[PDB]
């Protein structure tokens, strides 16, 4: 009720740090869980306005986008399936190109409520190239202030104990975007954070559910989506679905909306379902990262049952460390903990 009375509406909050507060990135998310921020299931933080993660971005017309993939979307009346088709690598300085082109640059628009009914109108139509999850970071190596390639949180126990590296979640992914190009509705592997810089270019758009509601959305999908869920116990995590808002409304699931500017970063909560956007040519800096918090959530983590080389991290090192008590009840099965989505990560008791 002390968490419960915080952030009530479960709205998508937005913070300004100080470059004191920006320094240390754990607490900082441990701040605005206290503020309450997690119940959206996703947050902006405005950094401070001296801060840069890199002083130019005019050298990366050579970097190599490894797998573009062209996005076909089928379907009608707000439900979507995604299908990728990867295309022959190819340069940021050949995508961008391509991405400004009369053929794939961003409609003309008033506010921003048009363009999002452009998008829904037209997400089916002349498929996009999404430059997505290219290996790498554009932060130099001097960063120290919430330096996607090294954030230090406890996520960092996975690779310190089996050496195993994720791409991706707990490696950094780049995404080079233009307009139209999607991702659908997901949670983040093993229900982690993730966090999301903006590095440069048009604006990208979100869509999010909170996490005390996520459990109706899923709900919802498998309605509209049987054979999919009949296939997989967690088919939405094959990302290959999207909903529009106007369809959320009709079914009674909440949800909020936020556009994300150039020099912003999007926090995302654990099990906190979103889906969004890019407004035109921009490049994004992404991966997944922890607190003591995630850890039940990993635990009870509901994962695809139908792909290999899906996402599974081992939780055991968690338990083992941060509830030794539980352990034992854990491995034997007879763990029962249920999860409070409004609660703030225990690193929050300084506030
Ligand atoms: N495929 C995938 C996996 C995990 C993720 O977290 C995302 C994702 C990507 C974006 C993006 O395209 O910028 C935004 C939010 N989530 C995508
Ligand atoms: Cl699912
Ligand atoms: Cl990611
Ligand atoms: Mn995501
Ligand atoms: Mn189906
Ligand atoms: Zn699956």
């Amino acid at each position: 009720s002390e968490s419960e009375t915080l952030n009530p509406s479960a709205r998508i909050m937005t913070f300004y740090p100080t470059m004191e507060e920006f320094r240390n990135f754990s607490r900082y998310i441990a701040y605005i869980e206290s503020q309450g921020a997690h119940r959206a299931g996703l947050a902006k933080v405005v950094p401070p306005k001296e801060w840069k993660p890199r002083a130019s971005y005019d050298d990366i017309d050579d970097l190599v986008i490894p797998a573009p993939i062209q996005q076909l979307v089928t379907g009608q009346s707000g439900l979507f399936t995604q299908y990728n088709i990867q295309k022959k690598a190819m340069t940021v300085r050949e995508f961008r190109k391509i991405a400004n082109s009369d053929k794939y640059c961003t409609p003309r628009y008033s506010e921003f409520e048009e363009l999002e009914r452009k998008y829904w109108k037209n997400l089916t139509f002349n498929p996009p190239i999404y430059g997505a999850d290219v290996n790498g970071t554009l932060y130099e190596k001097h960063v120290d202030e919430w330096n996607i390639g090294r954030l230090r949180t406890i996520l960092d126990l996975v690779e310190k104990e089996s050496g195993i590296t994720i791409e991706g979640v707990n490696t950094p992914y780049l995404y080079f975007g233009m307009w139209k190009t999607s991702f659908a509705w997901h949670t983040e592997d093993m229900d982690l954070y993730s966090i999301n810089y903006l590095h440069f270019g048009e604006p990208k758009s979100w869509y999010s559910v909170p996490p005390e509601h996520g459990k109706r959305l899923e709900r919802l999908a498998k309605g509209f989506f049987p054979g999919s869920a009949q296939s997989c116990e967690a088919f939405l995590r094959h990302k290959m679905t999207l909903i529009s808002p106007l369809m959320l409304k009709k079914y009674g699931i909440p949800f909020d909306k936020v556009t994300q500017e150039a020099g912003e970063f999007m926090i995302t909560f654990p099990y906190g379902y979103h889906a969004g956007f890019n407004h035109g040519f921009n490049c994004a800096e992404s991966t997944n990262f922890a607190t003591r918090r995630w850890i039940e959530y990993g635990k009870q983590a509901v994962l695809c049952s139908c792909r290999k080389d899906m996402v599974k991290i081992s939780m055991d090192v968690f338990v083992r460390k941060f509830q030794p008590e539980r352990y034992k009840l854990w491995k034997a099965g007879k763990d029962n903990t249920v999860i409070d989505h409004t609660l703030p990560t225990p690193e929050a008791a300084e506030f």
